[PDB]
C-alpha cells in the first residue's frame, strides 16, 4: 500500500545496492522496516510501479514481505521487511564454519518454499541468487528482488549477452531463446543449493560468461559440493536438466527435501 512519508523514519544507511540506496529505519515507530530509494533512470517506473503493487499483494513467511512504496515523489521508496543479516551471499561467507548441514538444507527448504509459493502465483523471479535473498534476525532465508529485473532498463542487465547477465545462473533456454518460465526458476534454484552449500562459492568462478553458456550448452554440470550428500547433490542436479519439461516443480523439490531432511535426522 502507498506510505506517506510522514509516518517513515530513516535511523541508519545499510549500504547501496544494485537497485539503488537502501537504508534501515522505523515505519509508524513500531516497524522495523527497510527503505529502498530506487535510483533514477534505471527503470521503467510506471511499469515498475504496477508490478510493485503486484509483489505488494503476495504474502508469505519465506518471502521478504513488502509493506508498501512510496511513488507519488522520486526517488520511488520501497518500504520491506528488515532482514538484519543482509545478503544470503556474505550471511554465507562471515559464518562458513558456522553452519551444520542441517542449517543449509534449512536454508534450502526456506527458499523453495518461497519459490513454491511464487510459482503458484505465476510469478517469476527472474534473478534467483544467494546475492538476492536476504537473511533474518532468527537465521531463516528469504527471497527479495523478485521481479524486479522485468523492469532494468540496462540493455548489459536484461539482453542474454549483456556484460551484467546472470549467465552462471540461466537455462540453456534463457540463454539461447530468453525463455524465462518457472522452469528456468528452478534451474536458477538448483544454482542457489549449490551455493548454500558451496558456502558462496561463484558457480563457473573462472569461466568467462560465455564459456559457461557454452559448456552448459554441451551438458556441463556443477560439482557435488563439499558438504553435500549424495541426496542434497541429486536434488539440486534434477533441477539442471536440458528438457525444461523434464524438470520438477519447485513442490516436487519441497517434497524431496523434505524426505531427505526426515531422513538426516
Ligand atoms: N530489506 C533489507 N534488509 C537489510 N539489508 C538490505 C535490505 C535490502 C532490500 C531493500 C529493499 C528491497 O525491495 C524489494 C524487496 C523484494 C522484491 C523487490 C524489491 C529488497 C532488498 N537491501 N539490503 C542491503 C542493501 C546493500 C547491501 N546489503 C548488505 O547486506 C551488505 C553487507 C553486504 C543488503
Amino acid at each position: 500500500m502507498e506510505i506517506d512519508p510522514k509516518d517513515l523514519t530513516f535511523l541508519k544507511e545499510l549500504g547501496t545496492g544494485q537497485f539503488g540506496v537502501v537504508k534501515y529505519g522505523k515505519w509508524r515507530g513500531q516497524y522495523d522496516v527497510a527503505i529502498r530509494m530506487i535510483r533514477e533512470g534505471s527503470m521503467s517506473e510506471d511499469e515498475f510501479i504496477e508490478e510493485a503493487k503486484v509483489m505488494m499483494n503476495l504474502s508469505h513467511e519465506k518471502l521478504v514481505q513488502l509493506y508498501g512504496v512510496c511513488t507519488k515523489q522520486r526517488p520511488i521508496f520501497i518500504i520491506t521487511e528488515y532482514m538484519a543479516n543482509g545478503c544470503l551471499l556474505n550471511y554465507l561467507r562471515e559464518m562458513r564454519h558456522r553452519f551444520q548441514t542441517q542449517q543449509l538444507l534449512e536454508m534450502c527448504k526456506d527458499v523453495c518454499e518461497a519459490m513454491e509459493y511464487l510459482e503458484s502465483k505465476q510469478f517469476l523471479h527472474r534473478d534467483l541468487a544467494a546475492r538476492n535473498c536476504l537473511v533474518n534476525d532468527q537465521g531463516v532465508v528469504k527471497v527479495s528482488d523478485f521481479g524486479m529485473t522485468r523492469y532494468v532498463l540496462d540493455d548489459e542487465y536484461t539482453s542474454s549477452t549483456g556484460s551484467k547477465f546472470p549467465v552462471k545462473w540461466a537455462s540453456p533456454e534463457v540463454l539461447m531463446y530468453s525463455k524465462f518460465s518457472s522452469k528456468s526458476d528452478i534451474w536458477a534454484f538448483g544454482v542457489l543449493m549449490w551455493e548454500i552449500y558451496s558456502l558462496g562459492k561463484m558457480p563457473y568462478e573462472r569461466f568467462t560468461n560465455s564459456e559457461t553458456a557454452e559448456h552448459i550448452a554441451q551438458g556441463l554440470r556443477l560439482p557435488r559440493p563439499h558438504l553435500a550428500s549424495e541426496r542434497v547433490y541429486t536434488i539440486m542436479y534434477s533441477c539442471w536438466h536440458e528438457k525444461a519439461d523434464e524438470r520438477p516443480s519447485f513442490k516436487i523439490l519441497l517434497s524431496n527435501i523434505l524426505d531427505v531432511m526426515d531422513e538426516e535426522s
